[PDB]
Formats: C-alpha cells, sequence, structure tokens
C-alpha cells in the first residue's frame, strides 16, 4: 500500500553515525543525535504529503525521598557527584546539591495549574514554568 | 499545595545557557540544549518522589508532493540546501536529494504495522525502522 499516514515511533536505527559523518556533521552533535529516538506523524492526501518529526531522549530518572540525602550523578548535564537533600519550606519543594558546585540545587512549588522550578548554580539562577497537561 | 503530581510540559525556560555554563557544560552541548523543551511527569505518594523527564524539540517539517520538485534546507543536519525530488517506485516512496553529496536521497515504504526508512549519503546507509502507534 501507498498509504503511509498515521504517528510513527522509532524503535530501531542502524548506522545514524555513519550517515551523519557522510554529512560533515561534527562528533559534538554526532554524539548527541545517536541518542535520540524520533516521532514522525505523517499526513498524506493523494500525492501530498506533510510529515513532522519529532527527536527526543527520555532522560535523568529521579526518585527521592523529602529528608532522606541521596547520591545523585547528573549524568544528564555536567556529569558530576552530588549529595542531594530535598526538604519541604512552605509548599515549596527545596534541594540542597552539594558537591564541587557551591550554591547548587533548585526550588520547586505550584502555583494554579503551573509548575515552577528555579535551578540555581553560583550566581546564575535558570527559571522553568510548566503547564499541566 | 504540596501535591505535584502530573504531567507538567515545559513553556517557559529563562536563562538555561548561564545556569549550564556555570555547570562547565562545552559550548556545544549548550548550543542544542537551548532548543530543548521538557516534559516532566512526577509520580508523588506522600514524600516519595518519581519523577521522569523528557526533553525533545520539534524540527524538519517536510511538505512536498510526489513528482514535484522541490527546494530542501536541511536545518537538521548538515544545513545544505538540496533540491528534492519524490516519486513512486512501487509502493516505495523514493526521493533524490541532488547537491553536493553524491547519492543522496532516502527510500521510504510500509511492511505491515511498520514504516521503513533507508538514508544513503555516498557509501554509508542508514536503516531506520518505526512503529504505528
Amino acid at each position: 500500500t501507498r498509504d503511509q499516514n498515521g504517528t510513527w515511533e522509532m524503535e530501531s536505527n542502524e548506522n545514524f553515525e555513519g550517515y551523519m559523518k557522510a554529512l560533515d556533521i561534527d562528533f559534538a552533535t554526532r554524539k548527541i543525535a545517536v541518542r535520540l529516538t524520533q516521532t514522525k506523524v505523517i499526513d498524506q492526501d493523494g500525492d501530498n504529503f506533510k510529515t513532522k518529526t519529532t527527536s527526543t531522549f527520555r532522560n535523568y530518572d529521579v526518585d527521592f525521598t523529602v529528608g532522606v540525602e541521596f547520591d545523585e550523578y547528573t549524568k544528564s548535564l555536567d556529569n558530576r557527584h552530588v549529595k542531594a537533600l530535598v526538604t519541604w519550606e512552605g509548599d515549596v519543594l527545596v534541594c540542597v546539591q552539594k558537591g564541587e558546585k557551591e550554591n547548587r540545587g533548585w526550588k520547586q512549588w505550584i502555583e494554579g495549574d503551573k509548575l515552577y522550578l528555579e535551578l540555581t548554580c553560583g550566581d546564575q539562577v535558570c527559571r522553568q514554568v510548566f503547564k499541566k497537561k
């Protein structure tokens, strides 16, 4: 059949490295792209194709209990080992990541249907806002 | 409320660059990460947290008609300009990406509930298999 409509999820990807290396794509990009899984959405109407591809990759799995200090390896970032401790301050989830970096941690809380997360490291502060699906 | 269960989708992300730069994350990685959108799934049971974060980024939007040659900028790869032409060979969707790279293109077809896609460039062949959600 010539019908290719539908949402397709990548289960296999052989030799992406060699393909990208032939496209003169830099090493640093290839190191990331090989960890990606694509999801192709094809809207086909006759010979008219509309395709949308979304690369993604599952990551940092965090299991912890508030009050219990746990070891953490930031494999999703700087790959450093930090001793994290999560506590409650009001309704705000406060974490302290003790390690090489000074003043490292994050604060997480809920306001309305939105989740706020402030990542802190040194003097830099990163504010992230999420919406409840 | 201290309840933070649910699937949260990132709508805003301020100063991710400075945060990662403080974590000594290399330039090449930061250039990619700033184009990411996270999706955090939080399974909270009392003080027990189970969170799963999935970074993603929508990409290469391809609209074409079989038989009609169109201009294509591979901004998702080598950022090269190629003149693509998609034709039917049986039930197989065959494309030729004319440009600097020799023997560049891809073949796409359906077998069962799976979509097969072979990307070709030079002597390297990349086979990708998708499953119908």
